[PDB]
């Protein structure tokens, strides 16, 4: 049971990269494959771009009642049809990290609804959320979303909703991989 | 800027040992002397006992007025005074770590008063908050207090009555390492 996920960009692995999109800062070189890789990396193969690790944490912000709607509706990951994913790593401002923590759950929550507004999305998109900045990563939080074509117009309504929110002014780094599954 | 810190239990280090407290659950060997080293050491030297490690990281509780309170008063580290030192790493249950934002947010302050029964012991007693579940270490904190003789009864109270809080009954390992500055 380890909470550590590696990503690592290049020729191989389990998922076809389809494009890389940089929305916002620095990008992610192109790569052929993203290979996916429970536990900590001890040395990344030959003709590899990029390497990217978050681990699993505890709830920072959801209050009981919204975990109970997730759970009631949410998918789990590996599902049969969900042949799409993508990953996005995100970085926010150090004014977003140095605000306390009733400041930030009022941004996340009462400002843009970000659980409200991604249940609607449920149980259409599966996700897991990483966290990295505490391992001195260049981004804060590795993102993935899966889920059938039938929902990528609806996956893509959803990321421009999340980027005119409140929360995405302190979003200061941003990549996009969309994925096909091998 | 590393926030990552190692407190190896051994035969260096900038502290000596006064003694060690098997406070809850599996405790940790004697040893003379604690070595603390800011980053991540990958190799333990020969005839060290233990090795503990944790980061730096956000706030994940406190509020706006809280995070004011403690700014107005508490001390930095190092003070010429602060010849004593605790370190102190503590496990919390699964349950407790099951449970919601709000859910621990109540237990931590509207039961437990972590914070406002605190500020009674500032501003004798410096403090560093250290995270290491997310490490997959055995302790989920790292904390750490240093002070003068002087505080010692007033740390040695502060301890007895956050030993009796509702937050407490969710801790299932705690031990005391307590030190003295070489
Ligand atoms: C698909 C529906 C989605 C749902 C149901 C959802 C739900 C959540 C929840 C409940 C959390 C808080 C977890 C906690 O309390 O620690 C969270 C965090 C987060 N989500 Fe989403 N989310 C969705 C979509 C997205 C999308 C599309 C993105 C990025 C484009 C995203 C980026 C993030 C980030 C960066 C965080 C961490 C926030 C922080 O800790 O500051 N989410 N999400
Ligand atoms: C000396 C005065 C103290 C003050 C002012 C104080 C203040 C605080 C604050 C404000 C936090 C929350 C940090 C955040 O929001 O992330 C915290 C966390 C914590 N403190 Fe203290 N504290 C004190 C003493 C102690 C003592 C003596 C211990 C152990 C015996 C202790 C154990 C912890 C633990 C384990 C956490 C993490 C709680 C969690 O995240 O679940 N504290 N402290
Ligand atoms: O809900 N962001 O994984
Ligand atoms: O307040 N725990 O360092």
């Amino acid at each position: 049971p380890n909470n550590r996920y590696s990503f690592i960009g290049g020729r191989t692995g389990q998922w076809q990269v389809v494009k890389i999109r940089n929305v916002l800062g620095p990008g992610l070189q192109l790569v052929e494959k993203v290979n996916i890789l429970n536990g900590a990396v001890a040395e990344i193969p030959l003709d590899s771009a990029w390497r990217l690790q978050g681990f699993a944490s505890n709830i920072r912000y959801a209050i009981r009642t919204e975990l109970e709607a997730l759970q009631a509706v949410q998918p789990m990951l590996n599902r049969a049809e969900a042949i799409l994913a993508v990953l996005i790593p995100i970085k926010k401002s150090a004014q977003w990290w140095e605000m306390a923590q009733d400041e930030r759950r009022d941004i996340f929550e009462r400002e843009s609804h970000h659980t409200a507004v991604g249940l609607e999305y449920l149980p259409g998109v599966a996700r897991r959320l990483l966290h990295c900045r505490d391992l001195g990563e260049e981004f804060d939080f590795l993102t993935w979303f899966e889920f059938a074509p039938e929902h990528s117009s609806a996956f893509n309504e959803l990321l421009l909703r999340m980027r005119a929110s409140k929360e995405w002014e302190y979003v200061e780094r941003e990549v996009e991989v969309w994925l096909k599954r091998l």
